[PDB]
């Protein structure tokens, strides 16, 4: 069986003083198409394969291509994936919950380098022999994630640096806890990163959370992000503040709102301020199909 | 929801004396696949996104890629589109009705340069930050079209030339009228083009029309195309004659036929003569799927 | 109508002493997606078009693109195809029946150069004006195949070498016979190749066959491959031995097994030895969707 799903998004993206001779405000848009092939068996084992075709405004050649394939095998809550995998640091819950605006971005996200699912081709040739293995296991409320990425699997393993990651999250109706740790993140020797987060659903309407990160060799040093969101009917209000250890850094912060226009249609906007005083703002729509 | 549609076409394409060491007759073919994502809402607003994958014989690398995305929002007869848009000069009725043969071509088409929907990627890098906005409005019989194309939206607007186009068509059962005007067509300063056309359905079987163009900075100068077509059951006969103001130009003319083999299957052929005495002929099939 | 089908495969691929500084064992995988457009008519003539998107581990840019299109017209057992066609030497029965392992490979396959369906783009530019015509005709048990490939159809025909191929196979319940002949195979002047094969189904469980080849200008010279396979319920055991005329060559041989885990899911493995003493082994899964 083959299924297709995806989303389109478009709107305005403002970056205060983007560059000499550059427009501060542009129309930023993205089209994402996922192609999923699945083979269900009567033994209860599912085999799947996925390809992504994603286009972003500004992409080279004004064209769209597919990325590198991902394969998986699923059985009784256990999923083993091979190829262009989702990694543990990128898959755990809570780590991206300060996201806001129609481009779902946040200075409050971890400021470190690590591997993640590659949505597109890479013209440098760097990902040509990149291969990962990932294992996920889900119990009721517990999620365990394991990932191993070899950036160049054809070369002897002792000559290249592999990324190894582990992560777990747990949640009940009101409290959520999550943690992750990855050694040699991004294939960088000694870039060891970690995350610990917690969130409290202090109503059926609000949430407040706190994420803490060790960003390894990144110049940001350790980081803390405090975020919260509140739903008023169809409109959701979001905010966050984040601090890094880098000497002289500013406190980053953002404020935004989402409006659920219809099932699958979300109008979003945000005003954010970065660690180096960058001012960014956006307003747009995302529609899922 | 995601839908796929398209067409295939193949046949013979003859160009008298194509070139030294070249075959005059070749097998010319095209595969076109459109990927359309749509999100319908109960408020009556539809969101859509589209991608095209088109291959033509002779294409570089013997491969097919997707183009740059188009997004739209529709409500009550009004459609706003963003990204790789259809422009007003290319969308108006009548302007392409002298087309003939299985490759749907005609020397009688406007001899000017202007932007249009980009079916493919562009290896030059020229379309990388190209972005358009288009608005269409349809009443019963009236169609209004507006388009604005910025060839490089990241650069300050006063440093680049934007194309602005406007067009409208109207029709009842027998008479059709259409007009268009575009300033700085194709991003060329002072390339201002215009079109005015009219067609008369002098039966339920025949049509005769006349298109007039101002081709802006093109060397062709003003142009007039007179065309007609007549249906005899499943077979349609077509002809046209066209004249440009260029000094020394020949009258262009063409004669062709279509045969509707089945719903979605059209066999077509044409013999055409250009403004510089070029002789072209074709015969092939188009099938829609 | 547009349909999508394909397969995914992944597993281990071992090549004894692959290279200095290289890993002998790698994770080898392939994703194949076929896009088929078809137009059925009430006259009984079907028109079709096909595109393929295939990714293999190690592919340049860690991306996937479509190949060059194939078009066909079918009526009463006769199929005419144009464009990126399947050729007669590659389409006949029996010639690939010594295949084994999850990568379906065999040293026992013909050691010659010839054109075949191109699954992917070609960055060299070599296939840009490549065009084929192929005609197949199937009676009850008889299959006839004809193919003509022009590697650069834009250039005068007397300046380029075209491949012409013919093939036929016949089978009843127990005996199968097949033969093929191709002149200027692969666009190489005087590379004339041939094949003759026969297979005997000596049960409802086993098969033994013998393929013979004339490999034209290849250094392998003539070749003989003897293969057999036996089904034990869901598990199939396969073997082959092959000899070439090249001076000093070793006898190639392979042994493998398939396990039909479920409809559309096949687990396969093989250990093979080549004509130059190469030792290859594989183990993996293929799943069809
Ligand atoms: C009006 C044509 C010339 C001006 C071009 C500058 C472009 C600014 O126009 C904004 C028109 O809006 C379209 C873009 O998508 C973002 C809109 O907001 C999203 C939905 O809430
Ligand atoms: C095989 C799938 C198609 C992907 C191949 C595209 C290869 C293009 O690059 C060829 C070499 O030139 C380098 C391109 O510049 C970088 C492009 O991507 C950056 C995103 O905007
Ligand atoms: C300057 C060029 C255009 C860029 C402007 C985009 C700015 C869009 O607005 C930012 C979104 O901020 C809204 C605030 O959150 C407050 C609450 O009320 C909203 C829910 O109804
Ligand atoms: C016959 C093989 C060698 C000659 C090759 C030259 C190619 C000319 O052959 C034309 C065969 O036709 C196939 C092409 O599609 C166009 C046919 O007309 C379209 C349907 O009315
Ligand atoms: C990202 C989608 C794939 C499109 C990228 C293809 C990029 C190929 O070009 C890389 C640089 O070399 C230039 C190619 O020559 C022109 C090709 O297209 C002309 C149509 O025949
Ligand atoms: C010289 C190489 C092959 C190229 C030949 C293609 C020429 C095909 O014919 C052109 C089509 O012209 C047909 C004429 O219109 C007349 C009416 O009767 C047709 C409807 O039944
Ligand atoms: C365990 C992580 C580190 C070791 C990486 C070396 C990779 C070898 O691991 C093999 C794990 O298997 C996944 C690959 O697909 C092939 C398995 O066999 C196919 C099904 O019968
Ligand atoms: C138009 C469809 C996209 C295919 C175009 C990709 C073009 C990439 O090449 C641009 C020039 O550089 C040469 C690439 O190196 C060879 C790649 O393929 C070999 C398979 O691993
Ligand atoms: C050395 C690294 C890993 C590579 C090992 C792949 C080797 C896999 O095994 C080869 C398959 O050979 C099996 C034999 O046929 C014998 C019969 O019994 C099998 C059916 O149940
Ligand atoms: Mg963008
Ligand atoms: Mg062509
Ligand atoms: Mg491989």
């Amino acid at each position: 069986m083959i299924s297709l799903n995806g989303y389109g998004r478009f709107g305005l993206q403002y970056v205060e003083d983007r560059g000499v001779g550059l427009e501060d405000t542009i129309i930023s848009s993205r089209l994402r198409i996922n192609i999923v092939g699945t083979t269900e068996t009567d033994q209860g084992v599912t085999f799947g394969a996925k390809l992504r075709m994603q286009w972003d405004d500004g992409d080279a050649f004004a064209g769209t291509a597919g990325n590198a394939a991902q394969f998986w095998t699923s059985y009784n809550g256990v999923t083993v994936s091979v190829g262009n995998v989702d990694t543990a640091f990128d898959s755990v819950a809570l780590t991206y919950d300060s996201w806001m605006g129609y481009e779902a971005s946040s200075f409050g996200d971890a400021q470190s380098s690590f591997f993640w699912y590659n949505s597109k081709y890479d013209a440098s040739g760097a990902l040509d022999n990149y291969n990962g293995i990932a294992v996920t296991y889900s119990i009721s409320g517990v999620n365990l994630y394991l990932s191993y990425v070899d950036p160049d699997q054809t070369v002897d393993s002792s000559l290249v640096t592999e990324e190894f990651g582990i992560a777990a999250d747990w949640s009940n109706d009101m409290i959520s806890l999550a943690a992750a740790y990855t050694t040699d993140a991004g294939g960088i020797v000694d870039n060891d990163i970690a995350f610990v987060g917690a969130a409290y659903k202090f109503n059926d309407a609000g949430t407040v959370g706190l994420n803490w990160y060790d960003n390894g060799l990144s110049t940001a040093g350790d980081q803390v992000t405090l975020y919260g969101n509140y739903a008023f009917g169809a409109t959701t209000v979001r905010a966050y503040v984040s601090d890094i250890d880098r000497a002289g850094a500013d406190t980053a912060y953002g404020i935004g709102a989402d409006y659920q226009f219809a099932e699958g249609v979300k109008v979003s906007g945000s005003v954010q301020s970065g660690f180096a005083n960058e001012t960014v703002a956006d307003v747009g729509v995302r529609f899922d199909f």
